């Protein structure tokens, strides 16, 4: 089972699923082999009903699509649609939060409110919305209206791009025509330009893709901004992760998906219903997190993380998961089928994300508390049904220190330098105590033994004094393997990095260091890493493509992650990807994405499937940046 | 060559291409065989990097996608993305026209103007925009702003749906939650809901698809509305079609693509440059049309149609095509490669639609006349280069009477009944002289011998007194085979239909009948057929799903055509499709689309690859409607 996952709790549940005959994502992967090589290489097109068209990577016919689409056109068009689909997910998330904020401050959903007034005001100032002599409710109404206006063409470009990146970066992007005009506008233009008989130039296609990836960045940043206003900016918290956070004697309720608009309500309502759960025979309601909704409530509330991504079915296999509350994105639909064997009540809540065989509860922000009670009562019924069953919860968990929003990181640094909080970090970059910064982002992928790339690359970077931050299921992988426990700083971190984590931690009263890896939140919270890197760029007076900062989507799967990797490249970062996207069928497209895009944005993709080699390549990229700043390395 | 195309001029050029070694769309199709069955059946998914996933239609594993996506989920998700991509094309077209109208009435593009003031005012009244005591330029500014507002969420739903369909139809759709909230909003929501780990219920997925198809209908209707304002509502015109409209001794310039914003300028500027062309040794500039841009200028100006769709390369093979002026959609990118052998200058003009190896001319509405002159001068240079070459223009063409906008049809009918123009048509439906109405729409497809389905079905319907209207390449197919020549009414039409076409034609002073088939314009002008059918519904006081009206996308290929067929079903029409979309891999999805959608919208797909059988099925559908109205059949 260790070829399937490096997580020992997941291995234990894979053994249980096997002897009980429950098919898993790994079984379904095995049943798919060998996978189609045309699709793997990107040389397949189904964009019209003359298709499907394919192109042999090498040899004889077919060499070209029926309409004349070349290999480079077909590869670029498919990649562009992946970017647009990812942008559509992150921006649908953000749009939903914008409507929730609008409802809240218009008196239509009393369960929701302005919880972070400081964040609201700083966002308004960044957008140029006036605060002086304005009610908060009117400032917030203005912010929500500005968020919704960024989805369509207007007199300004997308402000959640142009106001969040350094001005020099905005100028470089504008010179290449890469600034998005509207989030949904760009998504639609990609789908238009990639349809049959439209754009057929690989460079032109990919430039459109870079612009659409910035529409995705805008959605990520909008989502983080609005969620912080509504639910609070994260601050450092201590919790636990992995399957051992389930409790056989409680009602175990997983919040799963990405948008925390209801799951944040579940967290607060679940506390209210403790006595109702105790009457059922439970100690209470044990809310646990899966995937990014789990990351959201871990970040703000210290809700323990149960599992992530590829291993999500395993939480059900314990037999102790009484409910799984779903919104959308990265939910394996298999969970609706597995629930028939495990007893779990799977509940969908979003109109546009239903799963056949799961129970649907129409959630409305206007009725959020009532909805949460109905949902939790289904969970309590399920707990009662399994009175007197044995469960197998692996006795495996890690300690997780998290909550490192960019505001929290700046506050932590401010204890070393009150009026110049970024300077102690730059100081230690300059003197070599911090070699650089690497963001781990993205998913797990059944093709990669779970967490193997994240942990293997992270161990090598930390030994070389790289400051490592993480989001999404990259944060999930690192947290489940102890990388967010400060007790492991001695084992994991080089001396220079240990010195810095220790100095910051001790100045924040901890008597101990910051954790080896800083958890900066969910997938949309990749925008937080942008905010930190942009602040560093502005303080140093250079663009992002001169900073010793890299990203690694070490095990990515989702179209969302393809979008994130593309905007990481677009804003100027060397961006490692540890699974092949469908690009190997076109050498010209691969060369643009790995080499010549350097001349446009300064970032570039680093394709490397071997994690040890990837770490060497990421260090090389960091050190080349150091050399370009005239620093030793 | 008759297995490839039923058009004799195309056959002649296929022989020329063969002996000169020029590869055609039919050659590239042959080189694709056998095509992938997973893609043909819809049982393939590449929506994440754990893919590609496939499902065996029958037999053993794989039976399910790696994430657990079932066959019905995978089929529905792929179909939904096809609909969204089509909506993105039609609405990008309409958006471009909305910005052009806005520029024109704000003094920024003097080449453009309000040419149809009556249409502008009637649109404003339909939208509830006040006209009394308003300048035209302000009414138009308001109309363009309303058009742009329909692309995003606002206080109203998409008005180019709710104000163009009968109120009873809007109520039925609203009850099922099918009214679009914003055009690009729906496109993005489809791409979100279909991404990995999101919507996984086939019925839910397809309901989203129906709503997105209405976003496409809105784009079509907006495009027709704005083009009529800017360039004039079509009225009956006489011209010619097929390759013989090229002239060896003129500068032959093809306008090709869909959006006529520049091609309408080409038409007027080309006249201005006659003397400049004569100095080159040409008789003048011979502008000809390909695909829907060709249909636009045929409809408004009587520009002869050269060819359509699948056979577009053949116009180049003549050796006489001096320039091909492209905007976007349905342009085979092969044309850029063929031009190296045929001498044609291929010119792209739209930023998001470039083709490698073609010359690009940045077109701006602000500089449209200057751009047109640069483009036509490249064409005149090309004509000079082929002085003293032999060309092979097939001496084959048909007479085409066209220009049947809905306003023109109502005006023609008004000569029989001034205050009640629709009543003479309904009268003849009731008494059986007109059995019903069939709209032919959509593309040609290399899988179907060119025009064979359109002509075979049309001949049978016309003999059975069906009133036949056509758009796009369905109009192209019928016009190239003589179906728009009134001289063929005796041969083609049943006695009842002949009587009606004759009575209308004679009352409009013609001394002869209307043509056997009424050409209602381009693909977006399918909205004109909706306007006519909606007017008939309102005059009869019934919904569209009670009218004896059907549609046939007899040879369709483009994602745009999939969207059109889906909204034809959604507004209540029996809708024949003559090529299989990728749905046969899911019986539940096929049953929804061919049977149970009747219970939601009253329309339904009729899948029939055999054209003789399709005509029998379309007649059966028409006659069932007649019976439901208590009419003889
Ligand atoms: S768009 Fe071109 S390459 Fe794609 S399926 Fe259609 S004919 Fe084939
Ligand atoms: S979304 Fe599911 S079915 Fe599609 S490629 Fe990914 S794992 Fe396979
Ligand atoms: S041929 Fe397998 S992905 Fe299309
Ligand atoms: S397996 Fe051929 S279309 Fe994917």
């Amino acid at each position: 089972q260790n070829l399937k996952s490096t997580d020992r709790a997941v291995q234990q549940m894979l053994d249980k699923a096997k002897r009980e005959g429950i098919q898993t994502v790994w079984d379904r992967y095995e049943a798919m082999k060998p996978q189609c090589g045309f699709g793997e290489t990107g040389l397949c097109c189904r964009h019209c009903l003359q298709g499907p068209c394919r192109i042999n990577p090498f040899g004889d016919e077919p060499k070209v699509g029926i309409c004349g689409a070349t290999a480079e056109v077909i590869v670029a068009r498919g990649l562009d649609r992946s970017i647009a689909a990812g942008a559509a997910g992150h921006s649908g998330h953000a749009k939903h939060l914008a409507h929730t904020l609008k409802k809240a401050v218009q008196g239509k959903a009393a369960s929701y409110m302005i919880k972070d007034r400081t964040k609201l005001h700083s966002i308004a100032k960044r957008l140029g919305i006036p605060t002086e002599g304005q009610k908060d409710e009117d400032i917030a109404l203005e912010v929500a209206k500005a968020a919704l206006a960024d989805f369509h063409e207007k007199d300004t470009p997308v402000l959640w791009v142009t106001t969040v990146l350094p001005p020099s970066r905005v100028k470089v992007l504008s010179a290449h025509g890469l600034i998005p005009a509207g989030i949904d506008h760009e998504i639609a233009e990609i789908m238009h330009r990639t349809s049959m008989g439209c754009d057929a130039d690989a460079q032109n296609l990919l430039l459109g893709g870079l612009r659409c990836s910035l529409a995705d960045l805008a959605g990520c940043y909008m989502g983080t901004d609005l969620a912080d206003i509504l639910f609070g900016t994260p601050a450092p918290v201590v919790t636990e992760s992995n399957l051992g956070v389930l409790k056989a004697d409680a009602v175990n309720v997983a919040v799963h998906g990405h948008n925390p608009v209801l799951s944040d309500i579940i967290v607060s309502v679940s506390k209210e219903m403790e006595n109702e759960a105790r009457a059922a025979g439970a100690t209470g309601i044990n809310v646990v997190g899966i995937c990014c909704t789990g990351n959201e409530v871990l970040m703000r509330h210290g809700i323990p993380a149960c599992t992530h991504s590829v291993s999500q079915e395993m939480a059900m296999i314990t037999g102790a998961l009484d409910a799984m509350i779903l919104d959308y994105q990265c939910i394996q639909p298999s969970v609706a089928t597995i629930a028939e064997c495990t007893g779990t009540t799977v509940i969908t809540t979003m109109e546009m994300s239903k799963i056949t065989g799961a129970t649907h509860v129409n959630f409305a922000e206007e009725a959020a508390v009532e909805n949460a009670k109905q949902i939790l009562r289904l969970a309590i019924d399920t707990f009662k049904r399994r009175k007197g069953k044995p469960v197998e919860i692996p006795n495996i968990k890690t300690k997780v220190v998290a909550g490192f929003s960019t505001e929290a990181i700046i506050n932590a640094l401010s204890k070393l330098n009150a009026n110049d909080p970024l300077k102690p970090l730059i100081d230690n970059v300059v003197n070599g105590n911090i070699r650089g910064v690497c963001l781990f982002a993205g998913c797990n992928n059944v093709k990669v033994p779970q967490d193997q790339n994240f942990t293997t690359i992270a161990r090598k970077l930390l030994k070389q004094n790289v400051l490592v931050v993480a989001t999404g299921c990259g944060a999930g992988a690192l947290m489940r393997h102890g990388f967010m426990d400060p007790a492991n700083v001695d084992e994991l971190c080089g001396d220079g990095l240990k010195a810095v984590l220790t100095a910051i931690g001790e100045a924040n009263g901890l008597g101990g260091p910051l954790p080896p890896v800083l958890h900066m939140g969910s997938c949309v919270d990749n925008s937080r890493a942008v905010a930190l890197v942009a602040a560093l760029a502005n303080r140093l007076g250079v663009d992002l493509d001169r900073l010793p900062v890299v990203a690694s989507a070490a095990e990515h799967m989702h179209e969302k992650a393809v979008a994130i990797g593309t905007w990481a490249v677009t804003i100027g970062l060397p961006t490692h990807i540890g699974v092949l996207p469908p690009i190997t069928g076109s050498l010209p497209v691969t060369q643009i994405l790995t080499s010549s895009v350097k001349d446009i944005t300064g970032g570039y993709f680093i394709v490397e499937l071997d994690p040890e080699t990837a770490a060497d390549k990421l260090l090389a990229a960091i050190n080349e940046r150091r050399a370009g700043l005239g620093l030793p390395w």
